[PDB]
């Protein structure tokens, strides 16, 4: 189980992206919106009744919902900046520069789809039909590469 | 009466800047320290039961105190950005960037004695004391700006 | 009274922000335009006889505005950064980053809205009629958020 | 089992951070030094081989070791940005800007404890001792606030 | 022989700003697609394989493409950063950025003409009809600076 | 006299602003197109033979046009930092931050008409008939300013 | 005659860079100290007093006094952004950032030495003594250079 | 024959790496002084009559002379970015970010030596004992990171 919260319905776009790569590896997951400032009990609840052995908080501007995220649950906290203002260098570095005892997992700005990788990466630990599953996702990219540069070389000749 | 929280231990040569402003001013205040990350339950514990009409929050790296704090309460949450990484831009943006509906009033980075002045300054509305106290630092400062000008002066003749 | 103050009538989009956050509260305003560097003495002529016990300033680029209306008054001065170059990180160093003695309440980038609650926040510590309405505004966006989670968990299911 | 992979010798301070942690929960680790630009084969060879479930890489400048990890297993890869040249803002979005398809878990700069913790977050997923051991380190940490405050309390009265 | 390097199809508008040179100065040329971290194995085989005397690689975010190239040849790798987030300012320096021993040459970002440029020179170094070349281009741009004075002259009058 | 120089017929949009603002004043210019690094020479020659009081230098990217302009001659030279590209962080830095004895007047990006207005200045000095329509010029600007206060106050009432 | 404004003592170090150049060439000056925020009223006399041709401005963090200075005079406003805090980009955009109407010469951070050859190219339009010194200053600086050059070049042979 | 320039003799330290790793290579090199603004006839004439196939310009602040040297030559120009102020960020975009035409090989900030490097690669391509001495010199450097790796791998267990 993956649980993805996004602290504004502003964050839907960069959510869904997570989402459809958790739905192509047919994996158990849970979408909320909650706002670490506004509603900072749904968070804490949300939180600590999940069952979930991965966490996914995607934020923009001051993003604080990762952090507040990972103070609630030892569980791993994936946070995804998202780029409202200052072309995300705010919720990069708001998420990313945690302070020790209390690590949060960054990747880029907008990157949901990273955020699932990374996700199942870490469930595949213990699922093996999962690690399978990221083997064969590698495979898949390497030949739409392929499939780039065969086209590509048809190009300038 | 104000309440100055902490992050970390850290804080307290920028902590002491405000304090000594505040004991000059004779006025009431607390100076306490609570992770937003380690320890949100003190935080939490401390903010809503305090009698201050005014908070100051000081913190470093991704600073999310100021933040927590002022989701907290309807009282006014001064920020204070501390410099222990990136030259004070985490911290600076993490407090300044709040979301609609929450804000926190920011000062410049290591601005503690700023901080202190500008809670004075909202305690003054209500206190006559104050006001009038106010009125008499800025004019100890042009007293202090007219003997650099007066010393200067001096100087290359 | 609070007096919101435009250096700029490109500022109006962002003065609206607050406005409407002003008016939904029932409280007292006013809204000037005044530029520090064209007008000085329309500024100082505002401040100086403005009833207001809140000042928010609202100016772009080099914006001195925010810093020449707390040189005037000391009555707390929000500062508003307007993102009309170099998005927005102009605006906000000049005027966040005060000079000890001489404090600015700076909120985000094109936050009027936050400049508006910073300012009901402060005038709330007199009128009680004030901090009710910070509570159940604050009750009111709880409810949005729990409406986006309701909706947004009828999505991917 | 977690596999450190340092890219220079110059990040054996920020590596040990790392080593501490993972030494006082008592979990098998491996510490290595092998440059992903000069000996390209030594990574490829380490990690196509390791046992690890978790990576941890730390290098500095144009970090290109966390990247060149990733690409070379499935298993989560944790990067360390070490600040060498321009504050590390060099080393931080050289790794945490991957490319869709291949994520990597970042951390703050200079960040060996939170990533060492990170790690042990991950492995707690499959083993409920360091589980147990990770909930009694926040415990612990709380305490060392609780110290501060304690201590700070007696500070300025 | 020069040998352009595409770390993914989004490069294929810089990509072709260098062709349309190296395609006016009738030089040969190989025009590929291939990344760094989804296919190292191709990236190494075409280097590896490669009779270019110069590589061109063009690659965004956190370019890794430059650099993987360079440490698989001893030839001269001109990078080309590609703004695809930040401005480019990622693929800048993490392009640019390389550590001691292994240099790659970089170009302003998406100035693929000046990587094209770049690495005639270098073969003119060898090819003295590719240095004609060089000195009858810069002829040429001198003349459409004149014809751009020219024009404007009469345009204020 | 007033010598205008744009290092590309793209800065002509810029080069106009400060065009319209010399025509206003009725004062003689020039208007001309050189590349620094293109045609050297040209730029050379029509510095050495200007007659001007005031150059205005007007290029983008790494502008290195005021540099150029500057070192061949002791007249004021100013520089317009034109956004072409890092939204004018580059031509910026590149043209403000000259070296000791060489000094670059260096005013706001895209800031052709305060270029033309400093250059007034400067001639105003020797000028009578100009230091007065500088004068005029401000009054009619605060003019705009009140109109702009009148208006808006009719707005929100 | 030039006149010297520093907005804080502190600034006294690149203040001196420029009197060492002005006792050079033998021209008349003044040094002030004057706070645009602390004392507005002792900026505005010596402003609206000075018989300066040429106004040297001399601050640091959120520097506003180059933009107040140059709000009070039509004369050219040279701005010497000091370093004291971001290294330096606080002052520079805060001074050089000035809107249409009122123009700031900015020149690099800390290049007091700059602010003074700028402010002699100035008056030297109307005292041909300057000019001629102005010349002979840059002859000088060539033969630096040059004894630099013959002092490397004994070097690594 | 490769031509060092720096623009001051404050260059010396990381002009210095550059002329230490071509002594060890046994190639011939010219090491000059020579100021863009300063001495434009000395730089001229020092490039107009230099028989190196490679130029390595090193300067700082906003650093002009790489773009200079490349705008007198049609030989490869390698630029290395002097951190002087604003740690290196001016003397970087001042030199990469070339116009289209005039390219520059940009190597990271006091690379010295890897400008150097990048000019043997570049002088390989017609002399094969420099190729040779590439080949050897990365083989080199693996062996230093075996001996790192075996040192670390001694130090904690």
């Amino acid at each position: 189980m993956i649980c993805i919260i996004m602290g504004s319905e502003s964050d839907l776009k960069i959510a869904e992206k997570a989402v459809n790569i958790l739905k192509e590896f047919g994996v158990e997951f849970e979408v909320r919106v909650a706002s670490a400032h506004r509603t900072p009990e749904l968070v804490e609840e949300i939180v600590k009744n999940s069952k979930a052995d991965v966490f996914i908080a995607i934020a923009g501007l001051a993003a604080h919902l990762p952090g507040v995220v990972a103070s609630l649950t030892t569980k791993p906290v994936i946070a995804v900046p998202v780029d409202a203002k200052l072309d995300g260098l705010d919720a990069l570095l708001s998420s990313v520069q945690m302070p020790p005892g209390i690590p949060v997992a960054t990747v880029g700005i907008d990157r949901g789809e990273n955020a699932a990788i990374l996700a199942l990466e870490i469930l595949a630990l213990k699922d093996e039909n999962i690690a399978k599953k990221l083997i064969e996702y590698r495979e898949k990219m390497k030949k739409k590469v392929y499939a780039s540069d065969e086209k590509v070389k048809e190009m300038f000749k």
